[PDB]
């Protein structure tokens, strides 16, 4: 019932591989979170860009509640009327042949490490097992084994027994590495982040991603875009690669694929890859699932209707020059796309990012650090001008209290 | 015979591969040069640490001028009566069981590998070309083929050509990195600079290098330690591994070994590595000359005379102490051992490394930065605390004028 | 004190990797080296060609003492006003636009490769690290990681790790092989000596050199001409390629450049080839220094005024017309072009290249052989014919005393 009433009894029942930010939440609506209190406030990090459309989002929730009446779960040992539906309309929304349907991010992940290594084998040409997907340092798509393994942050990996084999690091936004990393035939894919999220919103230079692209398809190497956190109108656009029109050989979607009301992850790509996998060789128990695949469909739908790519993109400008009229010695840094946004606390012997987020709190705004100095600005895309100025204050006199 | 012809001489008759400070000396002695307009400069650079003993030191001199009338090279087909002095006297001073001697700092890096590798197969039982030496980023150990192919750093290895096999890189002050690294057996050695010096002056975290020997050790690697730049005196000790007590297995020295009157590089280890190299398995055509070998002896007998570590160590706290009191809105971060440090310049509109470094140079000092907003503060070793504080005032003075 | 306790001391204090003849000198003048019992010896070896000047050359040796006064080292960071002096006369002197410092031979080997290399993607337009660099078997250039990647003698490579990519082997004096090799349009250059020194002097075929010319041009593929132990008059031209009026793409000169007083190194090459380099690419931190400078000026200046090539070319006639007097039975070949010349040992139950040179010790010459059977008979270029008239008897009696 009270906050610490909540805070204690996880604490006393539940595992303790998070720390969250002391917020007991009860309701959501839009961008804003209520917490057991009965306090307001605004959503400053839309659950790591899962909520994009806004949190209970009516059409979504509709969906949600038409089809669980009807149809939850057969397993993909039957078929069901509604993934074939789902399906063509995300092919055709983003232009690719086929999709492959998971639960999570990570699923998503393995799934397009295991179409990299099954088509490196069987068309490519590699020999059996001696197959590598280049990652850039930085990067973050899961906690599985496989996924932790290409991890270069010591938080995820470290004490995580042996790791998966097959895994070359480079650095992040460097064209020259790349390259260098390609001329190892061998190399079956590059899976990149066109923005890294939990890196601190580490945007790269303006041409990288066509450099990227044009390494990759010099070298026979597929390029692989997690577009997990980056996609569906966070950045400004449907996916952040649009900014340089680039086409990924795959491109990995979840998260805001469903509004947060589902755990729906995705898996694009053209059937000379996508066909590598044959039938019993890779699925899920709910991947592709009747309910989440409603949800998915209406998730797009909104993204698509109410055009929050463009006012991703109008505000996350707005957002950023604001910002950016903060005092030096206090923020040294703000980056960002659309509303995929951070700024760089300048951390000194009072202050640092957890306290600028806990005073954030106490001013009706939730968010939180990265990396101890990095704060995330990630408000859902349904947020409007006005609201986004009363937040972009709100930060302001906390930012300037201290 | 004008600055301005000097640099247009070379402009013409030579490669491109510079571009230095626009100063052209002519004279230098202790930490002072002086160009060919006879303005004089303090010499904040010391020939990227090879004039720690000053510039034309006497004692040094000396030992050059009597040798030369004596012998000069005979080459190693024939015994010298200097080298074997030299080299009891180095093993001796560093507590090794044996020197291999080279000319450039490169080289010794070289002989490293080499050993390494040749003890990774006759000792250790790596399977012949399987053997791998890690390096840590933003390394700088030289300009070989196999140099550059450790480097993370594009201007080092693109465009030349193919690069070494065998070499792993994995981020720097990382114990967990080092650690997950180690776990391939076939892995020979990790060679490291106690402190990056091209890096930035990147002092690693204290712990570090008793981290990588307890690593090393536990997983029988071979721990080598570049201290080219970092050893003799320059950070505050003979060695900067010498801060915590680590004794690698492998150390390689050069710059300051000769005090800047001739190449002469070393390689140190016991004879379990060492020996592992058979008679006309290795050498150079100049390594170990009757020469350099008095001038090393000499400069090492200067630094150990003048006790220019403690000096070093003492001075450089001053140094960093007087540089911290300047504007963070100017310098962003000040860091370094003994006299090896660096300060970060927050590169704005106008101003940047390169101009504070030209304004610094017509303010009588002469510096240079590494990476386009790092600039280094290196004097020669025999400075004085008044003439410290005079340089101290001429970059503050410097640094206030923009 | 003792050549025996000079022996007993660097095998106590010094690594391996080197199996001299037991003599111990101590001094060096001219054509004449005298060891620690005051013994006076003809030196038949010059260093490997790096005293073709003499030892202690007094010219050489004042530009030495000279400059050590003024400065030594400033490194590349700023300009010295000797450099840009050398290079403008080295340049002249050979007839090529630019000239690159180094202090190495091998060194010198690197930074060809480089430019081969560098030249090959941004010039002739090779993929990105596919650009090949072919050698000649029996070719020997150093001991780094790359260099011994080309070589073909296993106690130059065995042992030491992977081995460096892109480089090719083609038998030596073969037009052919040549040309089939460069049938690749990825090779960017080709590497040759223009004798082979440590191969045992083979000397190729008239012709050979206007051959290799020829098919590199008609192939857009550089001709490295390795120099750096054939050239400075050595074999009785400035460079042994000028025999056949050949002009290499980029010429590699070291050893006798300074007499034996200092590493110098250096590479020649047009604008077209140097300029594919640009500032902070490659360097050194004691390449181009002041001192180096001097010394390779004066020691250029020595034998162009005492005119040591045609002394070279007159007197290598009358030691190989006199080496031929000898039985058949005995030494089984002669070859060499000036005083670069060896001979071959028909190596018996009891006789032996090494016994012959123990012995021609015992009798006042010193040489040593460089593939067990044959022995190098390289002199310095200073000798006259009564001196070599006498060493000649010194090799007579020696080589009848079995
Ligand atoms: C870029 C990216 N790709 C994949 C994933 C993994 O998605 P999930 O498996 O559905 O979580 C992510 C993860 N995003 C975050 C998850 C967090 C969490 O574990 O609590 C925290 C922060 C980001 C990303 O980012
Ligand atoms: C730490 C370290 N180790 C080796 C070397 C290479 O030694 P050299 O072959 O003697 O140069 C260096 C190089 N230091 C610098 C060299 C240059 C240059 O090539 O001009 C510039 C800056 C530093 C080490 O730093
Ligand atoms: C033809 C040639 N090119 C380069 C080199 C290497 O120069 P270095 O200055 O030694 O780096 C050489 C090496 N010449 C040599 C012959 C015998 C023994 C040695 C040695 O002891 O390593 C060197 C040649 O020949």
């Amino acid at each position: 019932p009270t906050s610490d009433d909540i805070f204690e009894r996880e604490y006393k029942y539940g595992a303790h591989n998070y720390h969250p930010l002391p917020v007991a939440l009860e309701r959501g609506k839009g961008i804003y979170l209520w917490d057991v209190e009965g306090r307001k406030y605004f959503d400053f990090l839309s659950s790591y860009s899962a909520v994009n459309q806004g949190h209970c989002h009516p059409k979504i929730v509709n969906a949600l509640k038409s089809q669980v009446d009807k149809l939850t779960l057969t397993s993909r040992a039957f078929y069901n009327n509604v993934l074939g539906e789902y399906e063509e309309y995300i092919t055709k929304l983003f232009n690719y042949h086929k999709v492959l349907p998971m639960n999570t991010g990570v699923e998503a992940g393995e799934t397009a490490c295991k179409l990299a290594r099954k088509w490196g084998y069987t068309v490519k040409g590699i020999q059996k097992y001696k197959a590598k997907i280049v990652f850039a340092a930085g990067n973050f798509w899961g906690r599985t084994l496989s996924a932790i393994s290409s991890s270069t942050d010591p938080t995820s990996y470290d004490g995580f027994g042996p790791f998966m084999p097959g895994f070359d690091i480079i650095p992040y936004n460097d064209l020259p590495a790349l390259e260098r990393a390609l001329q190892d035939p061998n190399v079956a894919a590059f899976m990149v982040e066109p923005i890294q999220g939990e890196a601190g919103v580490v945007v790269p230079d303006p041409g990288y991603l066509m450099g990227v692209r044009e390494l990759c398809t010099r070298h026979q190497v597929l390029f692989i875009a997690d577009e997990i956190q980056t996609g569906l109108a966070r950045t400004g656009r449907w996916l952040a690669v649009d900014y340089e029109n680039v086409r990924p050989d795959i491109v990995l979607l979840g998260k805001a694929l469903s509004g947060g009301l589902y755990p729906v992850s995705a898996v694009l790509c053209d059937d000379d890859i996508m066909l590598t996998i044959k039938p019993g060789e890779h699925g899920s128990t709910y991947g592709g699932n009747p309910l989440g695949c409603r949800v998915a469909i209406a998730a797009l739908e909104v993204l698509e209707e109410e055009n929050l790519a463009e006012n991703a993109d109008k505000l996350g400008i707005i957002l950023r020059n604001e910002l950016m009229k903060l005092p030096s010695d206090v923020v040294t840094a703000v980056r960002g796309k659309g509303l995929l946004n951070a700024i760089v606390i300048k951390e000194t012997k009072d202050w640092d990012a957890w306290k600028v987020c806990l005073r954030l709190r106490d001013n009706g705004l939730l968010a939180k650090p990265t990396h101890g100095d990095i704060i995330r600005f990630a408000p859902p895309l349904v947020i409007k001008e006005d609201e986004l100025r009363e937040s972009i204050e709100i930060i302001n006199k906390t930012i300037l209290s201290f």
